[PDB]
């Protein structure tokens, strides 16, 4: 696969769609999902959410030039805002010259929280739980046979205490669950509900919340990119001075939350449209991303930008990225299935890796434009 | 308008649409935009973002029972996830019994950032700017005579310094701009550009970034709700016990960022689909919401929950809410226009107020469920 797509931006939507279909070998049926409006049947839309009266369209695009660990990929994106697809594509083009994007990710581990109140001895109860870990882990894994046989399941438990709250001391257990190719909320909510009575028996507390955490900091995905000064040279500036201006923009986001919010918004301009294109939950991804940005107590940049010893501009993105290939709209929406076909992804973590590569490219594009814009 | 919609949940989408059209007095043409696929023509979609190959639908729904400052409203929502619309409607039904939602908002004030580097005397340069603030403000306002006629414009400037970054001292000016019914990005960006040469003259430094901040903490919208224990009573739980359980849930969110990220995600489940339905930029709203949530130096809850002197449950949501009635896809997308007609809003701050009421409702719905039978 060659994702360069020369001339794409100037082709008609039909000719774009034809080129995609040729490059990938999409069937006629696949192509007709995008050629004709209304690919989401109303009977399906009506079973997705409540009180449905119709459907709402956004444009569906493809970003070009992306390459992930040496493999070319085409990236579907659904969004209303201009410049995003272009910026991504152009930074992807530049990235290719130096090997594309390099990615990695954690195992697909999600937390389930079990909140326990009204214990007079929570610190002691925490050890009583930790001692009985294996028992709790076995109970968690009893019901979801499909998950286990696919090689997922509850791996471990950690327990936290919050002894100072206005509502008294709390204990909070986390089940740590490998959810394989799912986003995982239903899987872990189920397990949290299933172990709650047993934890209550061990601790003597009242269980309250039994619920996933969206701060999915054990489900991290990572991307890297490299850009050389020669690539960034403008009419106004040397490539070197552009790099320095990109580093200046980065330091500005790292110290000022007013800038960091905007900088990170730029990252999510790249990521959220992929999430939408694949039928995934963008509120989950957003909450994980921004909560992770302020894990230190200070709201900072999710990306890093540096100059290496060769003088090259090197960027990183590492962040929570809980996404699924199965479940909900990703299965039921015909175009979500088409997107996954276009992407070629075999695991949810592969989809996560593509996401962070696009977020990183979008951030770079935004910074480059802001740094190279002349003073009027 | 009566927003109650008896049996709406169980009508077909065609019947729900006909019913809305009758309540609102929508034209046959308006109803047609939802009764048929393809309300977003391809020529418009192709002009909205780059590399467009088609469109992508999500379901379009309406939440029922909402009442804001004593007026019933119907709330359009576009999203892929079940239970959101139902939960919002159900909590809105409860809220009606005690007066509905009560809302307010600030003026629609946005920050434009102007980053200045290369100054050995940033603290001095700050006072030189403030000494000449009236000129800077007059200059920003020459740039947009129409906004000023509409009753907006640059109101003030603030200046922040970061004298010790790893990239050297920086100074950052903020233009504080009343943007009326726009989200405002384009307006404030334009002003930042206009004042940049003047700030360079004053400070002797070099302007880098000129750009809005999405941390729109001078554009706050606020909602309140009240719920009695009688309303929350179940077969398994007294209403008083449910209220205690909700307060335990809130305290858990206030202390633990693992919980707060999820709690806040639930609020955004309510808000973002109204943002999408109105053609607004949901990445901006998200970034502002979650960055505001950590302004204290700890990532906490956007909502508050308390029990008043009567034993009643009272909740608040105050947050940044930068949305527009004009600008971008809000104008361009025929269904964004229709949403605004359904909502009946006459200013952007009115839309913002609706948004926080729906966010507050959604949070309440999640918590009520999590404190009683559980989410599953
Ligand atoms: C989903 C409900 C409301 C069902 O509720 P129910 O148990 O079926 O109660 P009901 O069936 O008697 O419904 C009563 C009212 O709910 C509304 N309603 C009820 N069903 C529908 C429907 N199909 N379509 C439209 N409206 C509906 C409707 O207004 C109805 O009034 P009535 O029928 O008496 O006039 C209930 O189970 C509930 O409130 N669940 C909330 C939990 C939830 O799933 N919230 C949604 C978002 S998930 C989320 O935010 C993530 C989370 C939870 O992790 C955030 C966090 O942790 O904080």
């Amino acid at each position: 696969l060659d994702s360069r797509l020369p001339a794409f931006r100037n082709l008609s939507p039909a000719a774009r769609l034809d080129h995609i279909g040729q490059l990938l070998g999409l069937s006629h049926d696949d192509v007709s999902l995008l050629a004709n409006a209304g690919a989401l049947p109303m009977d399906i839309a009506n079973g997705m959410i409540e009180n449905v009266i119709g459907t709402f369209e956004l444009p569906y695009a493809v970003a070009s030039n992306f390459q992930i660990n040496g493999r070319d990929v085409l990236v579907p994106l659904v969004v209303e805002e201009p410049s995003i697809v272009a910026a991504a594509s152009y930074m992807a083009k530049l990235a290719r010259a130096n090997g594309g994007f390099t990615t990695s990710s954690s195992a697909p581990l999600m937390h389930a929280q079990v909140q326990i109140v009204g214990i007079q001895d929570p610190l002691n109860a925490r050890l009583s739980l930790l001692r009985r870990k294996d028992e709790i882990i076995e109970l968690a894994n009893r019901k979801d046979q499909l998950l286990n046989s696919l090689g997922g399941g509850c791996r471990d438990i950690e327990v936290h205490t919050f002894a100072d709250t206005p509502r008294g001391p709390m204990l909070v257990a986390h089940l740590i669950v490998d959810v394989r190719d799912a986003m995982g909320a239903n899987t872990v909510n189920t397990m949290a509900e299933a172990v709650a009575p047993l934890m209550e028996a061990i601790t003597g507390g009242q269980v309250r919340l039994r619920i996933l955490s969206n701060l999915a900091d054990l489900r991290l995905a990572r991307a890297q990119v490299r850009i050389t000064p020669q690539q960034l040279e403008t009419a106004e500036f040397s490539g070197e001075a552009v790099i320095e201006g990109i580093l200046d923009a980065y330091a500005f986001a790292a110290v000022d939350p007013y800038r960091a919010a905007t900088h990170n918004k730029g990252i999510m301009n790249g990521i959220d449209p992929l999430i939408v294109a694949t039928g995934n939950d963008w509120r989950a991804v957003e909450a994980g991303a921004h909560a992770y940005a302020c894990r230190s107590g200070h709201y900072g940049s999710l990306t890093t930008w540096e100059k290496d010893n060769n003088g090259h501009l090197v960027g990183t993105l590492e962040m929570p990225m809980p996404v699924g290939l199965v479940g909900g709209a990703t299965k039921t929406h015909p175009l979500a299935q088409l997107s996954l076909r276009i992407l070629g992804v075999k695991t949810a973590q592969a989809l996560a890796e593509i996401a962070v590569a696009v977020g990183l490219a979008q951030n770079l594009g935004a910074m480059r434009a802001l740094a190279t814009e002349g003073i009027q």
